[PDB]
C-alpha cells in the first residue's frame, strides 16, 4: 500500500502549462492507479493517451513516444526525476510506501549495532520520505548517520538505485540498508567493500550481506566467457540507459585481444531477442540488472576486463552521473527540455 | 537474387559515402546479418546489427540509426512499401529458389474449377516466380489477371497478411501461390472470393473455407458483448501507426456506453497489459496479432472491424486491411535504395 497519487496537484500543473493531451506512463504496481488518473484527467478536459509499456524506471523516460503521437507533456508514474534532457514537458510522481520503516529498526537495533557507531544509511525511492525520521531514531539510539548525496543519476540524499551506489560512498565503519530484496544491498556490498546490513521494513526481516556467493557465480560466468571468440556488445536505445561511447571501447577492446565484436543495438535487452546470432558470449553496456540480476555467458563492462586479465578485482557495474545542484522534492515535480 | 549481394551493397554504400550502418534482420536471417557485418566492417564501414527481430518493412528501424549516429540502414528479408526514412535504406528482400510451375501443373485440374479468368497471387518470397505462373496458366487457356495493389506493396501479385489490394480485381477465382493459410485465409475473407491455395513445396492444394474462421471471430465479438472496460491499442512502429483510426473507435465506443482508453505501444502484446483493468482491447495496428493469437490474450481482443460489428453499426464481416494508396512503379527484383 501507497500513499495517493496528487491528482488535483497533477491537473494544475498540466493547467499551469496548458496540456491538451498526455501520455501516462506507468511501473508495474502502478497500472490501475494510471487508468484512475486518466479518467480523472480527461473529466477536466485533457486527453489522455496510456503507455502500454511497462516501465521499470526513470532512466526510460516515453518523452520520445509522446511526441510521436502529439501529446503536449509526458506523466511519469512511480519513479522521481534523474537528469536526462526531456522533448515533452515531464511530470514525475514518486511513488511513496506507508509501511514504517523506524518499526523495522526498532526490532532489529541490536544487529545494527553490531554495523558500528558511525554507519551509513541508504534506501529506494519508496521509503526515502521516511529517511529522516529513520536518521533521528538511529541518532537517538547512539549512532553517527553519515548519508550522502549522490549524483545527478540520483533524486535525493540517500537514495540508492540498482544501477547506482553514489550516495553511500562516504565515510562509515557499515552500511544500513533499508528496503526489500538483495540486489540493492549486494550492489552496495561490492560496490563499496564495506560490511551491509539489508532490513525489509515490510517484514521486519535481516539480512547480513556476504557477496561471495554471488562473485562465485559471476567468475563461473567469466570463465566460460574466456573460450569465446565471438561477442555481442549490446547498448539500449532508452535515454538513461545508452552507453555508447563505452560499448564502443569493448568492442575495439575485445578485438584488439583477438576477439570478434559486434556493437548490437536494441530498446528492451532480451535474451530472448538475441539467440539466432551466432554470438559466442554477449556483454550487456546498458542497465546491469541484465547480467547482474541466458543460454551463453552475458557480462558487465568490468566483467569483461576482467574476462581479458585487463582488471583484477571484481567490480559491480554502475551508471555514474556528474554532481548533482539540487535535490528533487518529496512529491511531484516538472522538467522540460 | 537468392543472396545477399555483398558487393552490390558495399557498392550502394561507398556511393553515398556511408561510414556507419544499422542491419535490421528477420528470424531466419540473424547469421547472414552478421556476415554481411563483417564482409562490411572489412571494407572501412563501422556496422551495428539491430538486436530487435524485426517482423517485415512496415518496421524500419531508421529513428533508431539515426539516434546511433548511423548514415544509413540495411534491411534485410523483406522489400520496400511507401514510408518516410530518416536515413538512406538499403531493402534486402528474400527470394526462395523453389520453382512453383510443378506443382501447378499437378494441380491444373483443380485450378480449371477458378473458372477461366483467374486471379494469381502470392507472397514475397515468390513473386520473381509469378511471371512463369502466369506463361504456364496462359499456355494452359486461363486468362490471368494480376492486380499492381497500392503503395503498401512492392510488386503486382503480392499479397501482405495484412493488405490484399492485388487480388480487388475482375477475376471469377483465386489461386494462391505459397505455404501456410493465413495469407489464403485473408484472400478468401478480404475478396469473399474463392480461394485455392497451391504450396509449391508440397504442390498439396487447399480450398480455403473462411467458415471456421469467421465462427470463432464472431465468439471472440461475443465474449466482449457484455465488456465495458476498452483498451484501443496503438503501435508506434512507423508502417504500423494508425492514430486517427484508433481515435476514431475510442470516440464510437463512448458515444456507444463504453468506456476506452487509447494505448500507445511498440510491441504489441498482452503481458505488458495485464496490470490495466481494461476487459476487453481492440488493436488498431497490425490484424495479425488480434487475428491470429495462439492464446497469448487472457481477455477479449479485436480488430477495429469487428468493435463496429459488436456496437452494432457494421453487419457484414470485414478483415482489417491496412491500406496504402496509389503507387507509381514497382520496386526491382533484388536490392533498392530509398530515402525519403
Ligand atoms: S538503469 Fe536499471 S537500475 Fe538504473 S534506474 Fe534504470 S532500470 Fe533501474
Ligand atoms: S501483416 Fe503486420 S507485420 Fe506483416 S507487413 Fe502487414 S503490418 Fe507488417
Amino acid at each position: 500500500m501507497l500513499h495517493e497519487i496528487p491528482k488535483s496537484e497533477i491537473l494544475k500543473e498540466l493547467k499551469r502549462i496548458g496540456a491538451k493531451r498526455v501520455l501516462i506512463q506507468s511501473p508495474e504496481g502502478l497500472r490501475r492507479e494510471a487508468e484512475e488518473l486518466a479518467g480523472f484527467l480527461e473529466e477536466n478536459n485533457i486527453e489522455v493517451f496510456l503507455h502500454g509499456e511497462i516501465n521499470y524506471g526513470a532512466c526510460d523516460p516515453a518523452d520520445r513516444e509522446a511526441k510521436l503521437v502529439g501529446c503536449d507533456a509526458l506523466i511519469h508514474l512511480g519513479h522521481s526525476y534523474m537528469k536526462l534532457p526531456l522533448e515533452v514537458p515531464t511530470i514525475f510522481v514518486p511513488a511513496f510506501a506507508r509501511v514504517s520503516v523506524v518499526e523495522a529498526l526498532k526490532e532489529n537495533i541490536g544487529e545494527i549495532k553490531k554495523l558500528g557507531r558511525k554507519i551509513i544509511v541508504t534506501t529506494t525511492a519508496q521509503h526515502i520520505h521516511q529517511l529522516k525520521e529513520a536518521k533521528e531514531f538511529l541518532e537517538s539510539e547512539g549512532f553517527e548517520v553519515s548519508i550522502g548525496r549522490g549524483d545527478s543519476r540520483i533524486s535525493w540524499p540517500g537514495q540508492v538505485l540498482g544501477c547506482n551506489y553514489s550516495v553511500a560512498k562516504v565515510r562509515g565503519e557499515g552500511i544500513l540498508f533499508i528496503g526489500s530484496g538483495i540486489f540493492h544491498p549486494l550492489g552496495l556490498a561490492v560496490a563499496t567493500r564495506k560490511k551491509v546490513l539489508a532490513i525489509d521494513p515490510y517484514t521486519k526481516a535481516f539480512s547480513w550481506i556476504d557477496p561471495e556467493r554471488f562473485i562465485r557465480k559471476r567468475w563461473a560466468q567469466i570463465a566460460k566467457a574466456m573460450d569465446a571468440k565471438k561477442f555481442g556488445v549490446i547498448v539500449s536505445i532508452k535515454k538513461g540507459q545508452l552507453r555508447l561511447a563505452e560499448a564502443k571501447r569493448i568492442v575495439k577492446l575485445l578485438k584488439k585481444h583477438g576477439r570478434e565484436a559486434r556493437l548490437i543495438v536494441m530498446n528492451d535487452v532480451n535474451y530472448h531477442k538475441l539467440e539466432g546470432f551466432p554470438f559466442e558470449a554477449y556483454v550487456v553496456v546498458a542497465c546491469p540488472r541484465v547480467p547482474l540480476d541466458w543460454r551463453k555467458p552475458v557480462l558487465t563492462p568490468k566483467e569483461v576486463e576482467i574476462l581479458l586479465g585487463l582488471r583484477e578485482e571484481y567490480e559491480f557495474d554502475e551508471i555514474l552521473g556528474g554532481p548533482r545542484e539540487s535535490d528533487e522534492p518529496f512529491g511531484i515535480s516538472i522538467h522540460s527540455t
